[PDB]
Order: structure tokens, then sequence, then C-alpha cells
């Protein structure tokens, strides 16, 4: 037999980090 | 022959984008 | 077959937080 197809894909990213303080 | 399995899932995603700055 | 290969990478992941506040 050939080869498997790829796996599934994998689980979606963390969240990114916090955003920029805010102004004055 | 018959396929192979699907493979291991993918790798984690990526961290998402930073997130908006805060509030004045 | 062999197994096949590692799945696709997942999806960047969500925004992040709103950053802090900014002085009063």
């Amino acid at each position: 037999g050939p080869p498997g197809p790829p796996g599934p894909p994998g689980k979606l990213g963390p969240p990114g980090p916090p955003g920029p303080p805010g102004p004055p």
C-alpha cells in the first residue's frame, strides 16, 4: 500500500499576547 | 494494498495577533 | 502502507486581549 494521507490539522493556536497600553 | 492510516495531527497553530491597544 | 505525514499546522490563534488602560 501507499502512504496514508496527511493527518488532521493541528489545533487552533493560542491567543495573541495582550495589546499595547492605551494612551494618556 | 490498503493506503496507510492518516498521519499524526499537525503542529499547534501559531499564536494569534497581538490584542488592540487599551482604553485611554 | 506506511502511516501518513503529520497534518497541516493549525490555524493562527485568536487575537490577544485588549491592552491595559493608559494613565488617567
